[PDB]
């Protein structure tokens, strides 16, 4: 049952472009007494409370995306998806384009998020949750 | 530097990136060329779903099917400064290839043959090829 995995939470300094890809490979856990969550932050890395141009949060059939700007969270973009099957390893992709983030799970489009803060201000990628994280790749 | 021509077996998806880094040469008696093939890898003369070609301020993109090239898509660009390192990106999406040079969008190429049929990446030209990466 043993397998190699990355620290959780996982941090990585980044510089995004208009043609930039993050590929996460992970598996949801079965936490004691709660549903597993998954959270990916494209943050400014300016410390606690610093801006988060794009947070991707998933739990129990629900995706919530949002932006933290000047200590304030904005209007949520919220959808239902069946893409994250518990116990099944998944591949989660973020594509950074000039106009939006595009999100894919297992090679299928899930949702898109129009930029609310400049992609150029993202400095820190942050992956965490009730997951076993096996790889995080960026190009 | 890397072999030139450069070959790499590939398997594309609807969210797939090729990043090429290279220095454009200044050959004595010609303008340096650059060529990238997204091909089926079915032997010489096999179909080529997408060829990207650059020389002398001109890009030409086309598809080789059943031994014949289709209607080109041709355009001008100043992005390849001769003598300078460049970075060339192909983004494979469900509907098209997207081309970027030095983090700037250049042109797009709607799929004519299925992206799933591409098996071999070929990169060549009057370049010093320093790296080729895919995700």
């Amino acid at each position: 049952p043993g397998m190699d995995s990355l620290p959780n939470p996982y941090l990585q300094s980044v510089s995004l472009t208009v043609c930039y890809m993050v590929k996460i490979k992970a598996n949801l856990l079965s936490p004691f007494g709660k549903n597993p969550e998954l959270q990916v932050d494209f943050g400014t890395g300016t410390g606690q409370g610093g801006d988060i141009p794009f947070r991707f949060w998933y739990c129990d059939g629900i995706v919530v995306m949002n932006t933290l700007k000047d200590g304030s969270w904005g209007k949520e973009q919220k959808l239902h998806t069946e893409a994250f099957v518990p116990g099944q390893p998944f591949e989660l992709q973020f594509l950074v384009l000039e106009n939006e983030y595009q999100v894919f799970v297992n090679n299928k489009p899930i949702c898109q998020f129009a930029h609310r803060l400049p992609l150029q201000s993202v400095k820190m990628l942050d992956v965490r949750g009730d997951i076993v994280l096996t790889s995080v790749d960026t190009l």
